[PDB]
């Protein structure tokens, strides 16, 4: 191993995923995962190939990850979501948008069938929804326009009609939250923005693909954008990105994410405080506020974003964002305590199971690989391939749990033009060796051989490192999937 790890370092849990980035994220709960959807941020270049800020050029895909434990995420790659002008190369699902920015996520039981809603804004084009049988997809434009517009009833006064945030709620009842923006275009006054009045909820009819009544005003003092609710012991909790113009008061932080509370889901709600500082208060980067709070395994959490891999990259964030999870902590009295940001993030809350099919593009650390779509038959939905492999890259799994028994051997998909090989080590790159793969030629980058080799000294739980050795200077292998068999 002689590759380095990007921002998220062995041992730490964020950024959540730094071989990509990945901006306003937020979560879906389901079935024992945690799944992270997010706009697609990509490295944007001048014509001379260096490095420029992010213009949200790029910004028409939805990006899809999963843990089961916090540590270990499942790159299950990208929606194509917007399909005007071009795609998406043809591809892209809802035709009449450009954009795809800021999704959200929900799930509901619809004719004893749980149905899968991803929501994004259109730029500030309207807020569309695309529908699925499974959280990864494949995905169903089934309006063919925004579900809700400027000329959507009590949406007119919204300056930027986006960040949508979707909750079904306990009685089944979905609601839509979204709107940001100031009123007075280039100098508002203190007042508009103190209470800009842009914020926005209305309630989803029963199939989650159409509005009922009219939209309901959120006075959420100092709003910018970032809507946000959950609901925790009865009470809902609206939060949001405060804005940075004007006088604020010291309870109303420019940039950090203030929150309100209600009895009902449409309000009235009343300011409370606020509970995340802007990202640069904690990393490198700079950075606008963008989160979603979720119970996951039966723990509170935030998802927010940072510029933590651009900024280890180019020395600055450049508006490139990467999500990151930490615990969010409700007082007796229904507070919220500050959210501790930091790189530790969240400790691994359960082990990995070596012996089931185990995605290569599921891991918790990497020297420096890619992810793409795969050419392999099978797999999973949106099924991807780790990619970009030079020789001393490596990826890493968190507490893979050998058992007392341990493992007899180890199974590797493989596609490789050259050849090449797979070290399997414990606990670190240069760490006990209890395997090396040898990748043959198989063909080359999209045939695809599943290969088996001998195992010993894999029992109980450690970290497990992949690293990739080759003589060849570009790309030595694709690596699908592996599996560990039981002694
Ligand atoms: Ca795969
Ligand atoms: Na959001
Ligand atoms: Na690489």
């Amino acid at each position: 191993a002689t590759s380095t790890t990007i921002a998220k370092h062995i041992g730490n849990s964020n950024p959540l995923i730094d071989h990509h980035l990945g901006a306003d994220p937020v979560a879906l709960t389901y079935n024992g995962r945690v799944y992270i959807y997010m706009s697609s941020d990509d490295y944007e270049y001048n014509s001379n190939g260096t490095i420029k800020d992010n213009s949200f050029a790029n910004l028409n895909r939805v990006f899809v990850i999963s843990s089961a434990d916090m540590v270990n995420w499942t790159d299950h790659g990208a929606i194509p979501v917007a399909g005007a002008n071009g795609a998406n190369g043809g591809r892209g699902i809802a035709k009449w948008a450009g954009a795809s920015w800021a999704p959200s996520i929900a799930v509901k039981k619809i004719n004893g069938k749980d149905k899968f809603f991803l929501y994004f804004a259109n730029s500030g084009g309207g807020i569309g929804v695309l529908t699925a049988d499974s959280p990864i997809g494949p995905w169903t434009d089934p309006i063919g326009k925004p579900l809700v517009t400027p000329s959507t009833p009590g949406m007119s006064g919204v300056v930027w009609l986006f960040d949508p945030a979707v909750f079904v709620d306990d009685d089944g009842t979905g609601y839509l939250y979204a709107g940001g923006g100031v009123p007075g275009v280039s100098n508002p006054t203190q007042g508009q923005w103190a209470n800009p009045k842009t914020a926005r909820v209305i309630k989803l009819g029963p199939d989650m693909t159409s509005v009922v009544g009219s939209a309901s005003t959120i006075d959420a003092p100092f709003m910018f954008e970032d809507s946000g609710l959950h609901k925790y012991n009865g009470t809902y909790y609206y939060s949001y990105c405060i804005n940075f113009g004007g006088t604020h008061p010291a309870d109303k932080p420019p940039g950090e994410i203030g929150y309100m509370t209600s009895s009902s889901p449409m309000g009235p709600f009343t300011y409370r405080g606020h509970f995340l500082k802007n990202p640069g208060a904690f990393f490198g980067g700079g950075g606008n506020n963008h989160h979603a709070v979720f119970n996951f395994k039966n723990e509170w959490y935030v998802v927010y974003h940072a510029q933590t891999v651009s900024s280890a990259l180019f020395g600055a964030g450049k508006g490139y964002r990467s999500p990151h999870i930490n615990k969010l902590v409700h007082n007796a009295d229904g507070s919220i305590q500050e959210v501790a940001a930091n790189y530790a993030g969240v400790t691994q809350i359960s082990n990995l199971n070596p012996y089931n099919r185990v995605e290569a593009e599921t891991f918790a650390w990497n020297g420096r690989i890619l992810t793409e779509k795969s050419t392999a038959p099978g797999g999973p939905v949106n099924n991807q391939h780790v990619t970009s492999i030079q020789n001393g890259d490596w990826i890493a799994v968190g507490n893979a749990d050998f058992g007392a028994g341990g493992a007899r051997s180890f199974k590797a998909n493989v596609a490789s033009t050259l050849g090449g090989k797979i070290e399997v080590r414990l606990d670190s790159a240069d760490g006990k060796l209890v395997g090396t793969l040898n990748v043959p030629s198989t063909g080359g980058a999209q045939t695809w051989r599943e290969i088996e080799t001998a195992v010993s000294g894999a029992t109980g739980v450690h970290k497990v490192f992949f690293v990739f050795t080759g003589t060849g200077t570009g790309n030595l292998f694709n690596f699908d999937y592996w599996q560990f068999t039981q002694r």
